[PDB]
């Protein structure tokens, strides 16, 4: 029998381990020669695999490198501009490594080049609260200032974003071990922590989804016009570099001014977190200067895409898509994630040689840049928008396949609740202590539901990965998983190896092997039930939940909303609709003849197209899904109904308080058409 | 048999004159109480008919209305502020209906409120090039003076956007006889000529496709947040009034200033259609002064939507559109379209009640609002538009079936060209000389084809009716037919009548049968074949005359060109390949099992989707039809690839050319991608 078992059994931990290890031994960076030698491999494997076409679809993109014979660094200087104290050109490389060539310093990718000096803030994660007490509450002017902020809680590029706004003149960002050390475990090459030389890599860009800084809503082909630099698209204004936290120790110690205004604002550094800005009185002519000299340039990336044609429905697709461009080795990222892939298509083109093609095709890719801004999945779906929009069911991501090793993390859009539910239940745990048990058991055991009994927590999706073009700009259904911790400390450092992965987090292969199954378990189910394995009835109780917290957030300002008559009233009665709308759907899917089918597939193909707005949100042209956008104080973090949502932020500070809830009345208009007309894709078609 | 020939033959000419005589009796202005009851009745008939349901869909949109205690009109003024001729309060009205009510007196609907006075300049047809020569080459300034326009050639809100732009403070609009008076025909009612105190109204509002002024982008449904008048779409800055040649006369007979340029300025008033500005000597000191006392009111609109429930394919629409709101009688337009549009009605349940149902679903639409900016199509659209852009296979307009009876008039899609080929080879010419012969034959001899010999005239869509919502902006394939002359005088005037088009246009409604014919025959192969009737192999032929036509007028700047790097080797190479994937796909459509049927079906219904835009054209978001635009110049006549023919458009007075040709450029780009994906959209399928 050629079925999801059969599939399922064809996995092997120890494929995957061999191809993490092929993966991992050279960098490789997007856009250099050993990345385009990997992608060459791939094509090729996956033609050996099976696959019934394999080719490399590639672009000339924006991306951003360190000048080699000009490094980055950061200093102290004295008052007659001398350097006492510099920061370091590159992190000690791990054992057996000290002589790999090509390995990327430390660098914040599409940083400008300048030479800022001035006097350092310590604007703690620098969210958009962490700016709004430094100004509002502890009247500190960040203006002309260099801002040192470390990692964590948002993505980075809005850190930058925040830093640029609030008039800051660099940023330097820094990993601290209250964020990227826990207490009792080992720094790297004895264990998975972070050693004070180590350093998060990553782009500080603000795109919002456009993709490629100089080709937004078009793909960078051989003919593209390109924007000038100056009209690039999500470019920061202000040099920006990372570094570890022995070199932050040196730069925080002789922080003045004032001290933190409480005790989230402190890390587990031996420093006082004093705000500042500038020195303490023995150092107040000291000066911090950054020198950024990396250099912006178009370069030729390349995604390979692999078709396994479908036997009865080959224009319908199901997408398994990571990216394979790594900062330096990727042990965890992404290559833990296209081990994965690379034994899923293995399998697949196992039950291809014996004669079985699946329902539906499935299209996989090995994607460029992710790093550098999702440049290789937004560009070659901007090529495809039309193929994708008429034809997408759904797209699972495939980067790291795991983070930690305590459970299972899935974030995924409420059409497909039902679907993992179901096959987590005929997954083995490989989990300790729940041996012969499924994975849905120690997976709701071990994250539990917040909303309900004897269910696991389901995540919203955001952005920050492959699957936003396909989800926030396109409306395709889409999902990811992979186990994670109770990111991780070694994140986009060069300490990311193969020896972490085999040695700390999975020395048998079987999490890597638990998320094969979730993935392409997924995949296998999309490309192959007869009716698609999407339950309506579930976006409709989440959309209620999301309906009662942006009531709940407007109703924080009861005043104003009675002064403007600011109604929630037809959200409501639009998510009621949906929901009576869904149940008599659902009730036809089960009673229901082909053309019913192929007739019937399309409404539940089309309800998550159905969220997309033509038009955008405000200002961000590309991110078009009504329920759900990346947060604007948080790539990484979904967040709903984002237009009202955004519309509500700070209002109390608003100048024109008429102007700003006659917007918030305007986003609830918007979002109540949009899920009535969603709703009604699923009403009888005529 | 139920086939086509079962139902043409039922339809009558009998009927269509029974029913235009019954939609013509009183006025059915948009927003009137007599509109509303004509909705009821239709909506009526149509269930006795023997659709499957039959629905009012009501918006709330801003429609502008004449002051019923405060007439508009016209004076010229002496020197102490008298008035000493007055434009007439209304137009004599119609042998027998001298005693009808509410009808409404000539206006410019969505005028403002003004009383503007100054010295009058005459424009010509007030086309931007008619301004260019004032500026340019009489070096005659438009800035602070009533501009005074004589009707034709463009659209008259394209004259009202121009001449604001050049800076007139207010514009008059006229009949000359020299476009609306044809030698040797009588004045209605003793022929069908225009009379010296007739009047066209119409619409001055420059939409670019957004429907109701108050609401672009989403239904004016109950819960709709409205802009605020001051940020409506498309309203006018100056007042507008629109006369006939009897009181042009007046106005225009003392006209000083310069002479006309040339013979192409003059009508044919025994005038001297001196330019101005300005009187001549001896009334150099008296000036013009209009009185506009309209107001804009949101009112609500009805549209009448008929469903035929498809046997096999229930979820692809095939539509039939046209409005019924009319200025006053509407006896030409719309009621001569929405008789016919009854008739087919009449025609289809007649098939459905002896057990017949098509093979897709067949949606009939009464819209409202016509007149005023395509609101009751445009709303509509907003509203389903999900449902539409998967669904949607086809639209047919019906606005006046007749204008003339010389001949046939088709504006359609490249895709629908065969069909009407060959649906007009199998129907019988109405046309005096070709009895026994076929419609085909008489068109191709009165109508010959500018390029091919043997084949008939076939002219582009643009704007200016119902079907512009679903062609341009939501992209699909769309199509119109009617007779038409060798428009027409009486448009848009109180002669309009029954009278008018029994006596004078069609006594036998054989030309009205004809076009029924035209119309429901397209409608029903389109709801009817098993493959969807559009050849592929057609928009290729036009590309390439198209991508030929654009390079031809760049080509008139070769120095720039040549200094710039400007290209279309991108667009070629894509018409080329569109050319190519189309032959094959044309062979695999006679080669080819119902999924592959409804596969296949669904790449030819795509095809004209796949030419659309997300991102629509610069500042016209709403114009996403990346070949056919509305020209910028005159909304009524479409443009082939609008975005470069605007880039290019008096390219040579732009000050800046570097960016200039930059945007060419891009636009190049633009349209060869949007090409090439069209063309991908119809490659094998996995
Ligand atoms: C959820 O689904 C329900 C249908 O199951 C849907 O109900 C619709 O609600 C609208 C109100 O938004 C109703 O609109 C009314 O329609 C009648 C004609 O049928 C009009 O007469 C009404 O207008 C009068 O009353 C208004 C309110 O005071 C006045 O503002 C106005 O001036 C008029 O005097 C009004 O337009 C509609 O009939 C129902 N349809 C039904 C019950 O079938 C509801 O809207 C859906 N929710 C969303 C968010 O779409
Ligand atoms: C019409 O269809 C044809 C295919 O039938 C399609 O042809 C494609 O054209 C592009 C050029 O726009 C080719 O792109 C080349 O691809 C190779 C890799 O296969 C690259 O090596 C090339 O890059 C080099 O050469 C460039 C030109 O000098 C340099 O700019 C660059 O730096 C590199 O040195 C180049 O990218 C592509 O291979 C073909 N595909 C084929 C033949 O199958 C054509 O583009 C279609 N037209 C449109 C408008 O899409
Ligand atoms: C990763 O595995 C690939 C595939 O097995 C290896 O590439 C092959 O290497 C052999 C011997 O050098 C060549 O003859 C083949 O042509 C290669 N096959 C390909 C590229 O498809 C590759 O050497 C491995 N890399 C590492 C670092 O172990
Ligand atoms: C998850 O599994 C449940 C339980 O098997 C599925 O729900 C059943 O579906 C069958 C087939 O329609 C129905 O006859 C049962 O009544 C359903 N049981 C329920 C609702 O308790 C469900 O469809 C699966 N989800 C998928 C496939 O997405
Ligand atoms: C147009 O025709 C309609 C339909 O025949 C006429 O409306 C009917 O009039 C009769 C007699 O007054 C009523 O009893 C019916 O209820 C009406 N039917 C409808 C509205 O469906 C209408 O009178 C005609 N109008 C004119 C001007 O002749
Ligand atoms: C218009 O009629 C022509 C001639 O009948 C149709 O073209 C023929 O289509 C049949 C069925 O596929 C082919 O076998 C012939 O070879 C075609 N004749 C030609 C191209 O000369 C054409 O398809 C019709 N157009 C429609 C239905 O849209
Ligand atoms: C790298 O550094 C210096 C200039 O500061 C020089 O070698 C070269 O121009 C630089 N490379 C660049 C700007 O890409
Ligand atoms: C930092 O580097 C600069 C440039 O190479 C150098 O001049 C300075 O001496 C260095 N300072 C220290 C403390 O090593
Ligand atoms: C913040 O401080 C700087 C000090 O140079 C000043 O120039 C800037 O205007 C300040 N911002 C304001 C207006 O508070
Ligand atoms: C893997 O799990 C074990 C048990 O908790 C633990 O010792 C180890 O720290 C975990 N690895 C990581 C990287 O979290
Ligand atoms: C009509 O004219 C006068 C004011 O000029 C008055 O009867 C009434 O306000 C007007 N109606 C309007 C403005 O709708
Ligand atoms: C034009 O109408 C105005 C306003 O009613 C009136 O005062 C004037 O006398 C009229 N002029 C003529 C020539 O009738
Ligand atoms: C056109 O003429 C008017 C006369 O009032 C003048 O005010 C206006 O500036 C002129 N336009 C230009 C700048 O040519
Ligand atoms: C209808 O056709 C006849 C023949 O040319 C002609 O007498 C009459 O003017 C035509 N009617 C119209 C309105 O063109
Ligand atoms: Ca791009
Ligand atoms: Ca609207
Ligand atoms: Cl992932
Ligand atoms: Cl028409
Ligand atoms: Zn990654
Ligand atoms: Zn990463
Ligand atoms: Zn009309
Ligand atoms: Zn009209």
């Amino acid at each position: 029998k050629h079925n999801m078992k059969a599939f399922l059994d064809e996995l092997k931990a120890e494929n995957i381990k061999k191809f993490l290890y092929n993966f991992t031994q050279i960098p490789h960076l997007a856009g250099t020669e050993q990345n385009f030698q990997l992608a060459k491999q791939i094509q090729s494997q996956w033609k050996e695999f099976g696959l019934d076409s394999v080719e490399l679809a590639h672009y000339d993109v924006l991306l951003s490198y360190p000048n080699k014979t000009h490094p980055n660094y950061i200093s102290i200087i004295n008052e007659d501009g001398n350097e006492i104290f510099n920061t370091s050109l590159f992190e000690p490389p791990p054992p057996g490594y000290e002589n790999v060539s090509d390995i990327v310093p430390p660098f914040s990718a599409f940083s400008p080049q300048g030479m800022p000096e001035g006097d350092l803030v310590y604007v703690n994660y620098a969210r958009t609260e962490d700016f709004f007490k430094l100004e509002r509450d502890m009247k500190i002017n960040c203006s002309g200032k260099i801002v040192i902020a470390r990692y964590g809680k948002v993505f980075r590029g809005n850190k930058v974003k925040n830093a640029q706004l609030a008039g800051a003149k660099g940023v330097i960002l820094y990993s601290d071990p209250a964020d990227y050390f826990a207490p009792g475990v080992k720094s790297y090459p004895d264990g998975w922590n972070l050693p004070g030389g180590g350093v998060q890599r990553g782009n500080i860009l603000n795109l919002n989804g456009a993709g490629d800084p100089l080709t937004p809503g078009y793909p960078a082909n051989e003919y593209a016009y390109r924007r000038g630099i100056a009209e690039a698209v999500g470019l920061p204004s202000i040099p920006v570099h990372p570094i570890g936290y022995y070199d932050a120790q040196k730069l925080l110690e002789k922080m003045g001014g004032s001290a933190p205004p409480d005790s989230s604002w402190r890390g587990s550094l031996k420093v006082p977190y004093n705000v500042g800005p500038g020195f303490t009185g023995n150092f107040s002519t000291q000066k911090v200067k950054m020198h950024i000299h990396s250099t912006n340039e178009v370069t030729r990336i390349y995604n390979v895409i692999g078709t396994l044609r479908g036997a009865v429905e080959p224009d319908r697709y199901v997408i398994l898509g990571g990216h394979r461009d790594s900062w330096v080795f990727g042990g965890i990222d992404p290559q833990s994630g296209a081990a994965v892939v690379h034994e899923i298509v293995r399998s697949f083109g196992t039950l291809k040689k014996e004669g079985w093609r699946p329902r539906r095709t499935i299209l996989f890719a090995s994607w460029d840049a992710e790093e550098f801004g999702l440049l290789g999945s937004t560009e070659w779906a901007e090529e495809n928008s039309r193929l994708l929009q008429e034809r997408g069911v759904a797209y699972i991501n495939a980067d790291s396949s795991i983070e930690g090793n305590y459970t299972l993390r899935v974030d995924c859009t409420p059409l497909m609740y039902s679907l993992v539910h179901n096959l987590t239940k005929e997954l083995k745990s490989p989990d300790e202590g729940f041996e012969g048990k499924s994975l849905y058991e120690s997976w709701t055991k071990k994250s539990p539901s917040p909303e309900f009994s004897g269910m696991p927590r389901i995540s919203k999706l955001g952005s920050g990965n492959d699957f936003e073009v396909f989800f926030q700009r396109l409306g395709i259904a889409s999902g990811r998983a992979r186990y994670t911790k109770n990111g991780y400390p070694l994140y986009h450092s060069v300490y990311e190896t193969y020896e972490l992965v085999e040695k700390f987090y999975d020395p048998m292969f079987k999490y890597h092997l638990t998320v094969a199954q979730v993935r392409g378990g997924m995949v296998f189910e999309l490309a192959n039930s007869i009716v698609l394995p999407f339950d309506c009835r579930d976006y409709a109780v989440v959309l209620r939940k999301y309906a009662d917290k942006i009531y709940s957030i407007s109703m924080k300002h009861p005043q104003e909303m009675k002064t403007y008559s600011v109604s929630f009233d037809s959200l409501f009665s639009a998510v009621k609709n949906f929901t009576e709308i869904a149940s008599k759907f659902s009730e036809r899917l089960q009673d229901f003849n082909p053309i019913v089918l192929r007739m019937m597939n399309d409404q539940l193909m089309f309800l998550e197209r159905a969220f997309i707005d033509p038009l955008g949100l405000p200002d961000r042209p590309f991110y078009r899904h009504v329920i759900y956008a990346p947060s604007s104080h948080n790539k990484y973090a979904g967040e709903s109904f984002p237009g009202i949502y955004d519309a509500l932020f700070d209002i109390e500070s608003k100048v024109d308080p008429s102007k700003a809830w006659g917007e918030v009345k305007r986003q609830i208009y918007v979002a109540a058409f949009t899920v009535q007309a969603a709703a009604e894709t699923l009403s009888e078609v005529a």
